[PDB]
């Protein structure tokens, strides 16, 4: 709706890729695409929204949260990107029901093309709190949503602890989390994990992770692949919420 | 005449940078000097914050296990060492928070395990690079107060780990440290039902920590963290509050 000026801030190799990635969504009569960003938080939702958009579109508090949700919309090459930032779902050791019901009621009649479930890469645990969140997502929008889901781990410019190589650490935390979201949602198929450094930078031109991958292209690429799998999208009716 | 005394202690110290051992040897005299012949340090916190790593750092030996994913270990380990007449005992403990809630199995064995021991210092442990503070933290403060009294906090030191941290958005290290501290002392005090000391010290347990020219581990703020810590321990050891004795009355 407002024009995607943010891409201009990206690297030319990233600009070229996003215009090509946006190109083959256009090629498939995919013109809009709505992404819902949900999680925990203070785990980098807003920041991720901001990195995608290419500018500071959502408030990031370094110290306490909130309950906004926002959709920001940016057109380019005839394609329109809607991202929804949303409050963290957890309060103390419980879901914040008010906050969930707001997300829901703000989504009333919108269409979730891709859900971006955000957590930190550099956490050392999973537990009922992670389970509850996957539970809340599934009860709100159905188990069908997880086929249009991607898990994004932020603080990806981590170097692990006691000499654990970067991949081992990564690989163990991906399963740790994938197992427990799969549990709370009750569930294969995919379901993709991408890495994210909102840092800002970051080490072509655009900005690689400590395993070689350029993540902004990689995330929009994963967003296109999850956007084109079928699958279908999820139309958030007044129906679905009472589930 | 001469005897063959037997004693525990402390090969760990020899592994510090020289400049650091010197300070530590000095502080231990400071303690002996005021007739403080042993210290028991109780180390408590949320899980996965570096309680064990810190105990390993202070003792300067892998004596307690490390857990990058996992927990695992649900019972206290005490490590005890000596030098020149002084005995250091340090109690590592399991994270008191699990899932949403306090873990009273964890908690209860901590309590049982401390009976008849005396707590000279409480090392409340947390991460520096956490952005949020909520009731889970406050539940932890409350659980400690409940278990030991508002008096334990006169022997509290709060110790934030992963100190080698470049704060986001260019916010300067000290400014971050200060807001994190302010926010956490607030919520400890709230759950603690208090209202300093409470000193806050930073910790970076990593091998790859930066070093000053004397090969001491340094914070980005320029301070040699280990001596600084041992020194805060000493000031609290020597402040004018009572150590905490663990009766049945205290823990019930
Ligand atoms: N180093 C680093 N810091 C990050 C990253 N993502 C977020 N942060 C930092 O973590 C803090 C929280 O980010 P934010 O986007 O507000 O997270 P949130 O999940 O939206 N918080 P809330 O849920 O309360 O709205 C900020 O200080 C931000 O800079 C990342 O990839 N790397
Ligand atoms: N970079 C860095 N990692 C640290 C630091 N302290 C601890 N860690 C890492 O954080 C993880 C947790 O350490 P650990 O000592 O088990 O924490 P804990 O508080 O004892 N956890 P638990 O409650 O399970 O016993 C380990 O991977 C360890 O390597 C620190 O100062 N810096
Ligand atoms: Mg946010
Ligand atoms: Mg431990």
């Amino acid at each position: 709706v407002r024009g995607w000026s943010g891409i201009n801030t990206f690297a030319p190799a990233t600009q070229t890729k996003l215009l090509e990635l946006l190109g083959n969504l256009k090629q498939e009569d995919v013109n809009s695409l709505t992404i819902l960003v949900m999680g925990k938080g203070g785990v980098g939702k807003s920041s991720t929204v901001n990195s995608i958009i290419g500018e500071r579109v959502v408030s990031i508090s370094p110290f306490q949260s909130g309950p906004r949700p926002v959709m920001v919309s940016r057109s380019r090459a005839g394609f329109t990107l809607n991202i929804i930032d949303t409050p963290g779902l957890i309060e103390g050791g419980y879901i914040n029901d008010m906050a969930l019901n707001i997300i829901k009621s703000f989504l009333l009649d919108k269409t979730i093309d891709v859900l971006l479930y955000v957590d930190r890469l550099d956490a050392y645990r999973v537990d009922n709190l992670d389970k509850l969140v996957a539970k809340a997502i599934t009860d709100s929008f159905g188990k069908g949503i997880w086929n249009k889901a991607i898990v994004a781990l932020t603080h990806a410019q981590f170097s692990p602890p006691d000499g654990l190589p970067y991949d081992e650490f990564f690989s163990k935390r991906s399963e740790a989390l994938l197992q427990v979201v799969r549990s709370g949602a009750s569930l294969a198929s995919d379901i993709p994990v991408v890495l994210i450094e909102n840092s800002g930078r970051c080490n072509s031109d655009e900005k690689v992770l400590p395993n070689g991958i350029a993540w902004i292209p990689h995330l929009v690429q994963t967003i296109t692949e999850v956007a084109l799998n079928k699958s279908e999208s999820i139309f958030v009716d007044k129906n679905l919420i009472d589930g």
